[PDB]
């Protein structure tokens, strides 16, 4: 919608929920999301350093 996220990307809980409250309480719109299961790699490759 207008939460500025790329639709198929994998984004953290915290973030994802902070954004979908942020965005409701000024302009009004909630993104979807659905629980995901990842490997061992992959969680580690994503990290944010």
């Amino acid at each position: 919608g207008s939460t500025e996220f790329l639709p198929g990307s994998l984004i953290d809980r915290a973030e994802f929920e902070a954004e979908n409250r942020r965005v409701v309480a000024e302009g009004g719109e909630p993104a979807a999301g659905r629980p995901v299961l990842m490997g061992i790699t992959k969680a580690s490759l994503a990290t944010d350093s």
